[PDB]
């Protein structure tokens, strides 16, 4: 591991997001910021909000510059409205550099901030193409690279605990690592496999095959990427296109058929609980996603365990049972490889080489019988046809 200063700089959990500490302004104002590879705006609470115990105070920053422009960002989930400006930004546990970056000062929001998440802003790490108001608003990471010598690459190790973290525990627990400008080899085991970034807007990839316990889901691969497939730390669940979700759930139900679960469970809405330590991991199937490789006609697969797709939640009775929610849900906007999927892997966003790398995470949750995996190569033909074109 060559980036010790950035190792263990993340906190949080899949259900509320993973955040990194940042400072904005002069003198520096410390804020916790949601790491979001699924959007491209850097925005911070800039006005009192019931769920915020701190916010960006522009009038206290001598380096604050007003862009005299409003900004609106409607995500899939919530939304916020703000005022554009620029200011000096640093990452305490990051590269020892300070950059001037665009900042959306959030003045109004709806279903955006999360009670108890401990974060006050969002760091959109994707490309300018999806930045609001438009692509002229340079994203933070682009500014970082243009203004410093930091390599155009970042890597994420999101660490799920495998069990519930109460409010005090999640504040004292290490949630992972965001290595800015490099790859830290202590964060993964085995080899890194790379899939092409199809197009630079979201971190778009192409899934070419899906297996549930080795059984081919057997759908036209274009269905897996309808209308796109993205890697998104800002979404908890693995979200799948309607038809793919229907097929996957039918197969996961068939594989786990020795136990019957209520429809509410499969809808990702209700928890299921087992007596302490008795979660029947073995009845649940592993899920493999095959991704386009960088070599013509070659693919590789990432394999996740139910310890990734079943999200630990506290029992509504705080009892001693081990409880979980099904973290796979339906999408109308394409596949979203969310945080629960990212928790099984060290993910390298190699912007410089337009590729995303995956390796088994040194912090993925597993059991003595099965582990997450990244394996290759596989001969795969016509993978370009798996991509969707509007
Ligand atoms: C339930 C709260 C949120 N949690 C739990 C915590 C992560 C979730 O699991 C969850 C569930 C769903 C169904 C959606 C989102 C979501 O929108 N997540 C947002 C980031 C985000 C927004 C927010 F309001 C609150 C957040 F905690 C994080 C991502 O950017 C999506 C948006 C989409 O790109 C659209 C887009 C639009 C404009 C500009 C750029 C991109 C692809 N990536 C998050």
């Amino acid at each position: 591991g060559s980036f010790v200063e950035m190792v263990d700089n993340l906190r949080g959990k899949s259900g509320q997001g993973y955040y990194v500490e940042m400072t904005v302004g002069s003198p520096p104002q410390t804020l916790n910021i949601l790491v979001d590879t699924g959007s491209s705006n850097f925005a911070v609470g800039a006005a009192p909000h019931p769920f915020l115990h701190r916010y960006y105070q522009r009038q206290l920053s001598s380096t604050y510059r007003d862009l005299r422009k409003g900004v609106y960002v409607p995500y899939t989930q919530g939304k916020w409205e703000g005022e554009l400006g620029t200011d000096l930004v640093s990452i305490p546990h990051g590269p020892n550099v300070t950059v001037r970056a665009n900042i959306a000062a959030i003045t109004e929001s709806d279903k955006f901030f999360i009670n108890g998440s401990n974060w006050e802003g969002i760091l959109g790490l994707a490309y300018a193409e999806i930045a609001r108001p438009d692509d002229s608003l340079e994203p933070f990471f682009d500014s970082l690279v243009k203004q410093t010598h930091v390599p155009n690459l970042f890597s994420l190790q999101l660490c799920g605990a495998g069990f519930p973290l109460n409010q005090s525990e999640v504040l004292a627990s290490v949630g992972g690592s965001m290595i800015i400008g490099g790859i830290d080899h202590s964060l993964y085991t085995g080899s890194l496999w790379y899939t092409p970034i199809r197009r630079e807007w979201y971190y778009e990839v192409i899934i070419v095959r899906v297996e549930i316990n080795g059984q081919d889901l057997k759908m036209d691969c274009k269905e897996y990427n309808y209308d796109k497939s993205i890697v998104d730390s800002g979404t908890t669940n693995l979200r799948l296109p309607k038809k793919v979700f229907e097929a996957a759930v039918k197969s996961i139900k068939a594989a786990s058929s020795t136990e019957k679960f209520p429809d509410g469970f499969w809808l990702g809405e209700q928890l299921v609980c087992w007596q302490a330590g008795t979660t029947p991991w073995n009845i649940f199937p592993v899920i493999s996603l095959y991704l386009m490789g960088e070599v013509t006609n070659q693919s590789f697969r990432i394999t996740i365990l139910p310890q990734q797709y079943l999200r630990p939640v506290e029992d509504v009775a705080t009892s001693q049972d081990d409880c979980y929610k099904f973290a796979i849900s339906q999408s109308s906007t394409g596949t979203v490889m969310g945080a629960v999927i990212m928790e099984g892997f060290y993910v390298v966003f190699d912007r410089a080489r337009k590729r995303i790398g995956f390796a088994v995470s040194a912090c993925h949750v597993h059991d003595e019988f099965r582990t997450a995996a990244v394996e290759g190569p596989f001969v795969t033909l016509d993978m370009e046809d798996c991509g969707y074109n509007i």
